[PDB]
């Protein structure tokens, strides 16, 4: 039963190493155990096969699971003490051949969070941001996957806007950081408590700030919208193609055009892409006819270099050291407030957007690799 | 516990202050317990983190809940009519990342009753109103805030019917939106009259008039209908916040459609949506596609402007000069009977009333954005 | 023993036919004892009703079920090894008036496993499926009805990202395809771990990639698709027969459409048609009724061939051996994303998605019959007509 | 691992719901339902509690041979059947109007019945995606059979009625086989 302890090693380790989650999963004869560092699980050791089962006996422990539940799933909030964590952690246990596996999303803290701009956002970019952030009510669209860096700016923002004086609530499916100012609370739409029903819970809290982990059902969007719309300043994310379909989809998701209009402000359209290590970071030239979609031009072109995250101690091995989004900027003017209701598609918004001035993804994600903060490779691979 | 020692010095600054609520939150050492006033927080107290936990259990203990469950959460209310105290609680609590947030929202003290006329309804609306009170029987529902909405509103409209000639009383727990020559109960859910029991004698004593203050039960939606069922004019406080809505949520208390299609007269809605200054508006498109979606006269759709104030010294300081009563009344006629057993949405029962000229919250709200009173995104921000 | 050489003999040989199920099928003496070859169950044996007994209790015994009672339902698992084999079994059975039913599954391993290369693909559409697969997140969805070697490619694209240095995760009923170093769920229904509730907690359980073997449960389809519209690597195994279906039937399985429009990837319809056995493959046709019903291109009428299942032994007496999948590609692009962010109809995003290269299920059949791997016949039963 | 699914007999709402999980993962099962006409087979999972989304992913098809008494074709009485009755039953047009009904008077070859035995009236229902919808949806016997039985295909009622009118069996057997 070695795993009473090597586990509470993986779950601290997972927030040293600056991982997102913990993960202890079984072999044959051992158990492979992972840290998600850098948003990826890496091979941080083993445990015998039996352990396996001291192991799910930790997580469960930590977060008051049955620990006899070793038959089917469970879930909880790890009140884990090792090292430096004294973390409600993200805890879920789930029967596997040979024996449960174990994990622990890592509940991060306030400095584990990229800026508002260290992020990557373009001057002109950053600027828009700031002028909905910088509201006392309304919505800020954040668009984009796990991974995405939604929540990265999502809570970046938490550390710009949830202060002494704001009744800063977040809903989260699980809480991904520890934040001071704000009260953030777990969600799990499996368990019927979607963002619908936490954005309920929500605003019974009543609060000024909120934060949404995710917009799926009609109701997570327009409630975290109700939420401006009682007074409240709302950053809220989706998972779209860019900045103009974070508007379009709520027209396409059936979120009022009318709702999404009376608190929009502004959106960003938001991927991460892996950030080279500068211990392993290698020049590469790039294609002229890629470079052209993407937004270059003869003189850049001539001169274009693309940096290869090829590997170091200092990057986790993954090649990249953390990562940074790609960041697309939307002010929502009244041409755009009209193009909300107006169920105007993704490529029109995006248009007029680029007109004001405004990159999209795919002129950003270049623009870093050309930077030399990331490769034509992982910006294709996490872009549009 | 003492922990409430500091939630204490809140609940005597935030019911002083006529705050919205109090906050006991799960921070990361501490707890703050802040006061959210006027719109917005400022901090007055402060707990150490395990007093968070003990608070948590202390508003569970108000409300009759699972005290001992500091990790999940749960609601309900109470009469918190202590002298200077004089507001109700609302018992929420909900998990964060270092336990729950517990909360003491203030439901607003009563600020009783205005007479209806008062509301300042478009005309269209208005004298409609009278309309409806002139057939005194049935169902006479109405949504909108705690001590500016629910009971406020409910309570008008007998203030306007409801003359002591009439074998009027109401549900509350406690009393407090008083009517001369109304009899008003206090439900005891403590010795099991729920609000449905109260409502047994409402429907025994067979009234004139029956007004249910909060319908807070299976039962109490059914037999506050049961009772209109027979003619008895069965106002009601529907804890929502639109007539449209008001109209098919019984069906979802379990209440046969057929006492509830059969008692409908009218339901009615309020809302404060943000004024602006006038004088320095800054104009706002009244954006057609917006209003169509919202399915407003063509009145509104097209004869219109929206202002928004500066943020301005006329406001403020959200661009707005303060709140601005919005009303709406939903006349129930045959038609609408039918609706209602087919479970019609908000927009569709509520665009019925719009096309004939009653203006609902969301026309005599947007009517008074496009009129250039406020903007469309306050009035949209509460006709939702 | 006679017990033994039943038992080991027939898994032995149920592998080395292509069986993905071993049968023993109680009759009144004999007991049809049969491989589920290329997808079906074909004459191995027969056995004794005193063999029901002796061997329905050896799948039993190894199973871990009840050998005595003939009034409930059972299932369990083992691993087997004899000859050419060492693969695992998934054991199972049911009271019946002849004496008991039994099957042993044919659980096969991680090294039964094909690579994404072995999907069918042209050069131009397979330089597309790989950049599709090859991405980090999103899902790969692989249709197709019961009979369509669906879990050879989920688990070729799970074991193209399936290293224990990641974590790779896939539910299965039970544990088959290991590799061992990547999760490997085994659902326990009776405890409450549906397919369903084990997605419920892959999305809990954070791994990188989320694999089902066999969404049996709509709601696992959910899930699974949902672990991509929130950012996981997804593959999955659902019923299609119009890969444009399929993106529609996420739709209809609760994923959400809009999320779709960003977390799919592709998507891939197949169906089995019998391989015509290598060894009994005679050139024959393609025959004018079948290509009548199927609508034959001339290029694939008059130069492709195929071919005649003549007999083989290790096809049952069919002359059929190997399971034939087809591979109806959608590789899904702007127009497909945008049909789907629509919640667009099988037809719709079929139509597009044809404009922008999606040869169909059956035309791809119709191209693989006569590239003298099946015949149009199987091509007919799959499909139309 | 069926590929083939069977019911002796479903009985009740578990057996139902459950045979019906059964057919769900691409099992062809085919049961004895407790029913006299083949689309009231179909429909009848959601009237038995199925759970629906079992009911969506199983349905393939159904197969009837219900017996009417036959007419005495030897003795066959001239009925006209009402081609309203065969027109609201939902018959393939010819099968409405050049249609004629029999009935036996008593004889030879049906002693004091009307009618020489009994015929088998033939069906087949087949479930494509827009039946699957009207499964689902709660659609009428009369529904589904008569968009199968559209192209002349045969059902209890088609068939029935055809024969009937042929004078093989009265249209009155034939719709209290098919009502």
């Amino acid at each position: 039963s070695a795993a009473q302890k090597f586990v509470k090693q993986v779950i601290r380790e997972a927030f040293l190493q600056d991982a997102s989650d913990i993960h202890i999963e079984p072999r044959q004869n051992d158990v492979q155990v992972r840290l998600r560092i850098d948003g990826a699980l890496r091979p941080y050791s083993t445990l015998p096969k039996g352990a396996l089962n001291a192991v799910i006996s930790v997580v469960k422990i930590m977060g008051g699971l049955n620990i006899a539940e070793k038959r089917l799933p469970q879930d909880g909030r790890v009140r884990y003490r090792e090292g430096a964590i004294d973390v409600d952690l993200r805890l879920s246990t789930l029967p596997t051949v040979y024996g449960e596996k174990a994990v622990m999303r890592l509940l991060k803290k306030a400095s584990d969070i990229p800026e508002i701009e260290d992020l990557g956002f373009a001057p002109g970019v950053f600027e828009r941001f700031k002028e909905v952030i910088s509201k006392p009510y309304g919505i800020f669209l954040i668009t984009g996957p796990t991974g995405s860096g939604k929540s990265f700016t999502t809570f970046s923002i938490l550390k710009r806007i949830a202060t002494p004086d704001k009744n800063t609530q977040t809903i989260e499916d699980p809480v991904e950081y520890e934040i001071p100012g704000i009260n953030q609370t777990q969600v799990n739409p499996q368990a019927g408590l979607t963002f619908a029903r936490a954005l309920r819970a929500f605003l019974r809290q009543d609060p000024d700030i909120i934060m949404v982990g995710e917009i799926r059902d009609s109701e997570t969007a327009k409630i975290a919208t109700e939420a401006a719309l009682t007074g409240h300043l709302v950053i809220a994310t989706l998972h779209t193609n860019d900045a103009a379909q974070a508007i379009t989809r709520l027209d396409e998701m059936g979120v009022e055009p009318f709702n999404i209009s009376a608190a929009l402000i502004g959106v960003l359209s938001q991927r991460l892409v892996r950030r080279v290590c500068e211990h392993c970071k290698v020049e590469v030239k790039p294609d002229p006819e890629t470079l052209r979609r993407l937004g270059l031009s003869e003189a850049e072109i001539q001169g274009a270099r693309l940096y290869k995250g090829m590997g170091c101690e200092r990057c986790g091995g993954t090649g990249y050291k953390g990562r940074y989004a790609i960041h697309e900027l939307l002010v929502v003017d009244d041409e755009i407030r009209h193009a909300i209701v107006a169920g105007k598609s993704a490529t029109e918004i995006k248009e007029i957007a680029r007109r004001k001035g405004m990159k999209t993804l795919r002129e950003d994600g270049l623009y870093k690799a050309l930077q030399g903060i990331t490769t034509l490779e992982e910006v294709l691979a996490r872009t549009i």
